[PDB]
């Protein structure tokens, strides 16, 4: 299934969002390299934390905007470096990395001298989504992941394990997934900017 479409007023229901993005971390089990373990843990850990907050009062935390706004009231000067707000601040970055990476691949972006690597696509996604927030030690993790990254064809076979679809059919399904996914992430970014909740610290 696809993510829910964005409503006209751009308020994103928490429950459906968490349920949908909860399907993303299992993909990492298809990628054998040791770095995918802490990557999966990071993404899943943030999902878990936002879910834990949501579950304390689903009515009050019905939308992601509710989460930020209510946490701001709950935590005073500790906000936004607190709670589900912090978890979602980092989740959105992981989700944008995925967005940019997959979009790049689907649009045929490549290094003409290495057309079956995915380095250029991962580098674009990293620069757009994560690099500004990573100190050198974490950047080394990215660099090592790049070196060991699967070939494009292998990667796409993993995305479509279970489906028996062609590479081109796999890309078409990703393009459709990307529609509501991209729109939703863009709203989450806007929300953090509007609330002055984007933090710029490096890890
Ligand atoms: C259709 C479905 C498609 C699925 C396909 C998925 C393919 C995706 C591949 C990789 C996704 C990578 C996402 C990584 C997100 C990392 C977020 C991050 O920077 N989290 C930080 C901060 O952590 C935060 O610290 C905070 C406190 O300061 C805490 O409060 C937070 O809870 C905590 O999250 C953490 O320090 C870093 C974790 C790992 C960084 C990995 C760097 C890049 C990975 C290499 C990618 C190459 C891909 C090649 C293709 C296979
Ligand atoms: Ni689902």
């Amino acid at each position: 299934h696809l993510l829910k479409p964005l409503p006209a007023d751009k308020q994103i229901e928490t429950g459906p969002f968490l349920e949908a993005v909860s399907h993303l971390p299992p993909f990492f089990d298809c990628l054998g390299s040791p770095v995918f373990t802490p990557i999966k843990a990071d993404i899943s850990g943030n999902i878990t934390k936002i879910k834990a907050v949501y579950d304390t009062n689903p009515a009050k935390f019905r939308t992601l905007q509710n989460i930020l706004e209510v946490e701001k009231e709950m935590y005073g000067a500790e906000w936004p470096k607190v709670g589900a707000t912090l978890a979602l601040m980092w989740l959105k970055r992981g989700l944008r990395f995925i967005q940019v990476f997959l979009q790049s691949i689907c649009d045929g972006e490549r290094d003409e001298n290495h057309p079956n690597l995915i380095r250029v696509n991962a580098t674009k996604a990293y620069e757009m989504a994560l690099k500004k927030y990573h100190g050198w030690i974490v950047q080394k993790i990215f660099q090592a992941a790049l070196y060991a990254a699967p070939y494009k064809s292998d990667f796409l076979k993993a995305l479509s394990k279970g489906q028996n679809v062609t590479e081109e059919e796999c890309l078409e399904k990703i393009r459709l997934f990307l529609v509501n996914y991209t729109a939703t992430i863009d709203v989450i970014y806007e929300m953090y900017t509007q609330m002055n909740a984007e933090l710029n610290y490096k890890v």
